[PDB]
């Protein structure tokens, strides 16, 4: 079927829409190539439309039930939980979307009896009635990119008292049952540092080692209704009260299959038969489904000993090379199995031989030397992106902070830690804002946190060896430096200057502050300072941080 239906009524936004990059005192400092930075906006979804709505056909054999067969084996051993109304508001976002019916997203995290009424009639609800489709929001999201223009991306989502809803069906379902499933396949399980380390010994445990990451065209879109009754069957798998049972069935007919589009001013835009971008179980649906595929497609290209790594649409394959002949005519039987399971390529997969040319989750394995002189692995990227964004976030205060993400997940790289760390610290000093609590996501999930605890943060996500690392590779160096010509960011020698100043302000102010100059700086200065382990590093509760994705599935913990 069809993955979209149009009936010709626009996708609106909600306020006003910027397309050109902000500028404020501090933004030259950082970026002068402004006319390089754009933020999408609804006007351009009418390309996105075009994009994303195409017919799927599926064509299920052997393999992919087996591969089912197998992954229902292990689903059938997991126990999930009913949450309550309580528990289920409190995982709801300060900046979550108002309910259409009277209360919003404040009134549900102190759980205000309009609020919690609501919530229990939705419920009751989706109890008794397995069939009448759920309304359904479609947004525009406002991203923002360096020119290399890219049209928005669509987010499609139900009202609040629904969200609240799944979470207390699915939300336990969701955390737990992909790792189980998957195993060492599901990447949400993994730290950064894990993540590097299962690279790795993953690229290592190969005779000859090749490598590819899969790219689908449009994901969501090429999801089929097949798909999302299969997963479902998955959950069923489960140990479940019958309440939890019933609300499943319930929101896979009445939400997860499909249903009505409606715009920001109350129009009917069409109707949606794939996945939904802005559910609880897009993150672990995707997953589920791109894990049972790619599976099933190794199975049927004969792929030799082949290691998965998902996340989410993101795919990763690491196995045995038959020379590039032969690899190259694998990865077309691969991709001609997965066309047919309706999970077409965007780019043709390549096949690499060496693990740094390999991209998943955005992200390439790299190599420096600690304070030991000790080879070190770290994961990276291309720069452009995050610091364009960062750009935007240096003259718009935003409801994610990306900037703090990337500094969270690429502690340990060039960029994050001589450009990012350092224009940040600068403008949080000159605000006096270093105690002050900011919003960031880590895999779909927001995340309160202060700036004073990124050492302590850093320490248990990457090590110590990431405040020592140095002698970066050529190939990272010249990315990084490829970047700040095309963008307009000061040479990393000026970079370098100004962290000699933002570290001596830090530690002049003594307690956490000095111990952020300590850690995070101590690359700035000639005579180093010895970094020891952190005195309530291990205080810090990183339960919850690295157990599931959560991409669009409205959560805060
Ligand atoms: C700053 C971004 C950083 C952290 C991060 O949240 C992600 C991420 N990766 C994803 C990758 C794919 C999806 N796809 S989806 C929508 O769930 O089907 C969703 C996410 S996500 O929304 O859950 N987030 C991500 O890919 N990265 C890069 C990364 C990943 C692992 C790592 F160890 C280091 C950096």
């Amino acid at each position: 079927s069809m993955s979209y239906t149009w009936t010709g009524a626009l996708i609106t936004p909600c306020a006003a829409e910027e397309s050109k990059l902000p500028i404020n005192a501090l933004s030259n400092s950082l970026l002068r190539h402004h006319n390089m930075v754009y933020a999408t906006t609804s006007r351009s979804a009418g390309l996105r439309q075009k994009k994303v709505t195409f017919d799927r056909l599926q064509v299920l054999d052997d393999h992919y039930r087996d591969v089912l067969k197998e992954m229902k084996a292990k689903a059938s051993t997991v126990k999930a939980k009913l949450l309550s109304v309580e528990e289920a508001c409190k995982l709801t976002p300060p900046h979550s979307a108002k309910s259409k019916f009277g209360y919003g997203a404040k009134d549900v995290r102190n759980l205000s009896s309009k609020a919690v009424n609501h919530i229990h009639s939705v419920w009751k609800d989706l109890l008794e009635d397995t069939v009448t489709p759920i309304d359904t929001t479609i947004m525009a999201k406002n991203e923002v990119f360096c020119v290399q223009r890219k049209p928005a991306r669509l987010i499609v989502f139900p009202d609040l008292g629904v969200r609240v809803c799944e979470k207390m069906a699915l939300y336990d379902v969701v955390s737990t049952l992909p790792q189980v499933v998957m195993g060492s396949s599901y990447g949400f399980q993994y730290s950064p540092g894990q993540r590097v380390e299962f690279l790795v010994n993953t690229w290592k445990s190969k005779k000859n080692p090749m490598g590819f990451s899969y790219d689908t065209r449009c994901f969501d879109s090429t999801v089929t209704e097949n798909d999302i009754r299969v997963e479902e069957s998955i959950y069923q798998c489960c140990d479940l009260a019958p309440e939890a049972r019933q609300a499943i069935k319930s929101l896979t007919e009445r939400l997860y299959i499909g249903g009505p589009l409606t715009n920001s001013k109350g129009q009917n835009c069409g109707y949606r038969r794939c996945r939904a971008s802005g559910v609880l179980t897009t993150s672990c649906g995707n997953t589920l489904t791109c894990y049972l595929k790619a599976s099933a497609a190794c199975r049927a290209a004969k792929l030799q000993d082949c290691t998965m790594l998902v996340n989410g649409d993101d795919l990763v394959v690491i196995c045995e090379s038959a020379g590039t002949q032969e690899d190259a005519a694998s990865l077309r039987v691969f991709t001609e199995a997965m066309t047919r399971y309706s999970a077409p390529p965007g780019d043709p997969p390549q096949p690499e031989y060496d693990l740094e040319l390999i991209t998943s989750c955005s992200s390439n394995v790299s190599v420096a030397h600690d304070a030991s002189g000790k080879r070190v692995y770290y994961l990276t990227r291309d720069p452009t992106t995050p610091l364009a964004r960062a750009a935007w976030e240096t003259a718009r205060h935003t409801p994610v902070n990306s900037w703090l993400g990337n500094i969270i997940m690429y502690a340990p790289t060039l960029w994050a830690r001589m450009i990012l760390m350092t224009h940040f610290f600068s403008i949080l000093l000159a605000q006096e804002q270093l105690e002050k609590a900011l919003d960031c996501q880590i895999y779909g999930a927001c995340y309160s946190i202060e700036p004073l605890d990124l050492p302590q943060i850093i320490e248990r996500l990457h090590g110590l060896s990431a405040f020592s690392l140095h002698s970066y590779s050529p190939g990272e160096i010249n990315r990084v430096a490829s970047c700040l010509r095309k963008l307009g960011v000061p040479p990393l020698r000026v970079w370098r200057h100004r962290a000699r100043s933002v570290r001596a302000r830090l530690l002049s102010q003594g307690g956490r502050a000095a111990t952020c100059g300590k850690y995070l700086f101590n690359w700035a200065v000639k005579t180093k300072l010895k970094l020891t382990p952190i005195p309530a590093a291990s205080q810090l509760d990183l339960s919850g941080w690295f157990v599931a994705g959560y991409s669009g599935g409205d959560i805060y913990h």
